[PDB]
């Protein structure tokens, strides 16, 4: 029910590669985006396309590679080459379908994280494990953009989080059954596991370029909600009668992060601050059924205040280790950003992007027992 992967987590476990028949003029658009922008083509191909109807995906599987096609096309469109030639306005050949599309998943017609990294991956070897080697992407966006590094790194984090994840069950029934042992046993290896994940984060030093990333494929990522570019919004054509808000895809929107948030009891969402009030409307753009895995972690007793009851350093030191391990995760996150974000930008938006993040990583570390 709630749509989580014992090997793959949050990620969708085996994604659909081909759509149908009936939406092979979506397809070729979504194929072939490094050339139909390069070349100028893209708008024109858009432009005349036919309102294609959405009861022919018939699986969830076909209706989130639908969500990746149309959402890597209205990227694309919107955006067009990059360099601040825009559109304002979506057709309503490609609008409509899309926006009711995206109803019933029940999220923003937008790319989201859902879309671009959980659905755009596969094996290129099904016989082989899960590595970087043995791994694609399903689309990108344009040559030399580093969508695979990008997506692909931020997928091997989802699964090495997934060992972590599958644990979370047996928390909650050693608290019920009030058996120490497999509580304390539980932690640790949650905390071993997310320690095992900062290790998969490396990689991204390995196969994305700072310039690369920060000029090309961070334009194609961003949405449209607090920019200058369409400050009333996008115009969904023949859906809405004026331009709707949407923020853009991050791995903000990723449920990892929140999910051991809620389950060691680190408040990130409580308050009315700026961190608190970005970290709840991501979870908009995370699918329903893990919006309610997350409801459900919020719903059940606290881990924290259990841990604090007994008196008992063994559990503290494990609870301890869980909450080290994230703070270690983005502590290295702020590394990334220095890295991707901060030095590409320079050769206060820059400053209060990182006292965001560093706010989150206060909460997480205020978290501590001993410290
Ligand atoms: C080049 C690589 C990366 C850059 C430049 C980057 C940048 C950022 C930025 C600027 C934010 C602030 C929110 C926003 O404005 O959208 C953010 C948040 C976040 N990023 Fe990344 N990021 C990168 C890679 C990753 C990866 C691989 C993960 C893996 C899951 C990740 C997870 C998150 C999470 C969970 C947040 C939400 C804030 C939090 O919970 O601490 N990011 N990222
Ligand atoms: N304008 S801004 O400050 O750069 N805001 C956007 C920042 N976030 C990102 N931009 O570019 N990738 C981002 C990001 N950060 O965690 N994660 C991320 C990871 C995988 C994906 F498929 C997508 Br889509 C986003």
């Amino acid at each position: 029910e709630y749509h989580i992967d014992e090997e793959v987590g949050f990620a969708l476990p085996n994604p659909q590669e081909n759509l149908p028949d009936f939406y092979n003029d979506w397809m070729f658009i979504a194929k072939h985006l490094p050339d139909l922008i390069e070349s100028g083509q893209l708008r024109e191909r858009v432009e005349k396309l036919n309102m294609l109807s959405i009861d022919h995906l018939t699986d969830h599987k076909s209706q989130r590679l639908a969500r990746l096609v149309l959402g890597c096309i209205t990227m694309a469109y919107v955006w067009g080459k990059g360099h601040g030639d825009v559109r304002k306005v979506l057709p309503r050949n490609i609008a409509v379908p899309y926006c009711q599309l995206s109803k019933k998943l029940e999220l923003p017609p937008i790319l989201v994280y859902a879309d671009c990294v959980l659905a755009n991956w596969k094996k290129k070897d099904p016989n082989k494990p899960l590595t970087y080697e043995n791994m694609d992407v399903l689309f990108s966006f344009r040559d030399g953009d580093c969508s695979k590094g990008f997506f692909l790194v931020s997928l091997l984090v989802e699964i090495a989080a997934a060992s972590a994840i599958k644990v979370i069950p047996t928390v909650f029934k050693a608290m019920q059954m009030q058996e120490r042992d497999t509580l304390l046993k539980a932690l640790l290896e949650i905390a071993s596991c997310l320690e095992k994940a900062l290790q998969v984060f490396h990689q991204i030093h390995d196969h994305v370029n700072p310039k690369a990333f920060f000029s090309v494929l961070r334009i194609y990522l961003s949405g449209w909600k607090g920019n200058p570019q369409l400050s009333d919004g996008l115009v969904y054509e023949g859906f809405w009668e004026d331009p709707k808000e949407f923020a853009g895809g991050s791995a903000g929107q990723s449920s990892v992060f929140q999910c051991f948030d809620v389950l060691l009891g680190i408040q990130q969402t409580a308050g009315g601050g700026h961190a608190a009030q970005f970290l709840q409307d991501m979870r908009r753009y995370m699918p329903p059924a893990h919006r309610n895995f997350l409801c459900s972690l919020e719903s059940n007793p606290s881990v924290r205040e259990f841990v604090l009851s007994k008196g008992d350093a063994g559990l503290r030191e494990a609870y301890d280790a869980c909450v080290k391990a994230l703070v270690s995760l983005r502590s290295y996150h702020l590394q990334i950003v220095t890295k991707y974000i901060l030095i590409p930008a320079s050769q206060t938006g820059g400053t209060d992007l990182m006292n965001f993040l560093k706010t989150v990583r206060s909460t997480t570390e205020k978290s501590l027992l001993k410290e």
